[PDB]
């Protein structure tokens, strides 16, 4: 409770004037039971009227109660076509996010993401939504290398590499989003996220940082199967949520934003080291690319959570 | 008239390639978008030899098209409903797509949705009815930013999500991905053929692709107008040569393969195409300045050559036959 409360209070202090340009907007969040979707719901519910599209209502209640949210101030739907009230802003978070799924089920990866993007843009256009935010991925930059990748950079994709299911589905989605904006004057923004971290992540999450946390707790040891020199950007999930909120507030027909914390670029080894020290174990061995996130800074956004707080909060949160 | 042209063409095909055409007699062949330029020519060449199934949006349109091109309607079965086809189909050739530039940019969303959904549907139909092989007609627009000559099937292009004109290539790219993925997960044999631009007889006067823009302007306006400087160079290929290349690929037994299909002997600037057409119709070419970015590109077509295919028709024959066919109709 206290971890989340301290975070809700810090956000409001730094940016409450912004969260305010959002008072009583009707906000639809798809994939709202998900990591990012649920943190957005938490932050915005009450101060606005929150509609949550999810595959399973009960799963939504359980997640929302766990992270200390008032279910009586969210309207949970399972069927887009039952939402009858007017909607001001849509945040589309719904997607399959398991890497395994991308290679095991590349057909459905494409079909699911394509179909949902289509359905939500159709819904948005028909409903004369004020703005739709589409959550995308740094995987859209594909091959591109550099320490300063801008939104106008563009990956290439082999059609015969099945792991491209997810980036190719997000690319076609992005194209549809821009298209609805140019054709119909529907306000849209795309946000390309690095990789979210911080409290409310679960022990079973298939991400390297959580593999390290799990392995330190269960095996009292973290094993690296390479030298771990690859560097990766991370950003606290609350700082993702606040960035999306800033984008929501910008009146602009079309825009693309990289969302990352440019202070966090860490090697896998260094990540393993700090996690191990935090859990009183050791790293043992058994034998890149950075986005420019300057654009988002121009809205007045800043990230509040550094890697160390994000890890402490995430670990402490799991333990309790 | 028309029929002399067509008969001569079919006889040449038989003389050169009757061997390969024969590897397919009595196969059950489903052609989607069969009323279109390439689909209908494939049907023309193949009906009689083999059992032809033609999926179209409108049966009478397909009847009328097939008779315009001197086909025998009693030797093909036309369907408007995929689900109403019962017989075990051996080979599917997927030809249905929107092809007009204007539609790509006025309707980018519908461009993507139509191509994606039709690809998905025909792949599910194929998988479900244990089809031997499916051939997917793709485009040299797949190569995106790739420039210059000798472009091989493994070369990969980049695409901007903010260029509305990418509706067609992004839709083909995601479809290619789908097609590869079905061959990798279900052991369905798939082929992708990346085509340049077909020309030749039985092109219709309302087509808005550039060759017909020129011909139709020549005839109606007594003048051809370019809207660009026309320095873009492209590859062209006679529609009957496209169809024979597709037939050679049909005969391959290969789990997955991508082929460039072009005539390496035909590479021409838009301008020079305009002037040569204007020579044939006794008009002038003019400009009104004030489309794709103005690249230049040639495909490596060695794989299809390797199967034993050659193109039979030169640019003058293709254009002459195309123009004469159009004069005879209207
Ligand atoms: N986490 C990141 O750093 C990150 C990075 C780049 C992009 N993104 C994108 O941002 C969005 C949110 O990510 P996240 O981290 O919150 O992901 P998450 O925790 O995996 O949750 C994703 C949400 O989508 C739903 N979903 C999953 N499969 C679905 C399907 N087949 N049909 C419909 N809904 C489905 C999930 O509902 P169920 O529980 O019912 O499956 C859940 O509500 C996604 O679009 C994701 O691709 C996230
Ligand atoms: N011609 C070329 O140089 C060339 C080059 C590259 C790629 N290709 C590909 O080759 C294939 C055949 O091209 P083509 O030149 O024969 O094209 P076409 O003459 O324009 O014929 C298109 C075919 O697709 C059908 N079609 C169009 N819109 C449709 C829709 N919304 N739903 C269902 N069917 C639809 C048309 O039927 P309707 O009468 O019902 O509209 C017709 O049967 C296409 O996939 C095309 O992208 C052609
Ligand atoms: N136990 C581990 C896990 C990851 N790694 C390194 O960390 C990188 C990122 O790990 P990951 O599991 O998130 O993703 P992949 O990029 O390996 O699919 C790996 O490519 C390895 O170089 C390691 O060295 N030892
Ligand atoms: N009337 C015309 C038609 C085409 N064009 C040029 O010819 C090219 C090919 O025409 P198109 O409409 O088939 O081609 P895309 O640009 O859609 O590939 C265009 O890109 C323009 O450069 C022209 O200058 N004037
Ligand atoms: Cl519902
Ligand atoms: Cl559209």
């Amino acid at each position: 409770n206290e971890i989340l409360k301290k975070r809700l209070k810090l956000l409001k202090n730094n940016f409450g004037t912004h969260i305010n340009k959002i008072a009583n907007k009707k906000i639809l969040i798809t994939g709202a039971n998900g990591y990012i979707g649920s943190i957005l719901t938490l932050i915005l519910h009450g101060n606005a009227k929150l509609y949550c599209l999810v595959r399973n209502k009960d799963k939504m209640i359980d997640r929302f109660q766990e992270i200390c949210g008032d279910i009586d101030k969210i309207d949970i739907y399972e069927d887009l076509y039952k939402i009858q009230d007017k909607i001001d802003i849509v945040i589309h978070c719904a997607a399959p996010t398991q890497s395994d799924f991308f290679i095991e089920n590349p057909i459905d990866t494409v079909d699911i993401i394509y179909t949902n993007t289509k359905n939500i843009l159709d819904f948005s256009k028909k409903n004369n939504v004020e703005k739709i935010i589409f959550l995308s991925t740094m995987e859209i930059y594909g091959d591109v290398i550099g320490d300063n990748i801008v939104e106008d950079d563009i990956g290439k994709f082999s059609v015969t590499n099945i792991r491209n299911s997810y980036p190719l589905a997000k690319q076609i989605s992005e194209f549809m989003v821009h298209s609805y904006s140019k054709k119909y004057s529907l306000s849209t923004a795309i946000v390309r996220l690095t990789q979210a971290i911080g409290p409310t992540a679960q022990i079973n999450d298939n991400r390297v940082y959580m593999d390290f946390i799990r392995s330190a707790i269960k095996k009292s040891q973290i094993t690296l199967f390479t030298k771990g020199e690859t560097k990766r950007e991370y950003i606290d999930v609350f700082d993702v949520a606040t960035a999306i909120i800033f984008v929501m507030c910008e009146k602009k027909m079309f825009e693309i934003y990289n969302i990352s914390n440019p202070n966090i670029f860490i090697s896998i080894y260094d990540l393993a080291k700090t996690i191990s020290a935090k859990l009183n174990v050791q790293v043992v061995f058994d034998l890149s690319r950075r986005l420019n996130s300057k654009k988002i800074y121009q809205l007045g956004w800043t990230p509040l959570f550094d890697l160390n707080q994000s890890l402490d909060d995430m670990i402490k949160y799991i333990k309790e």
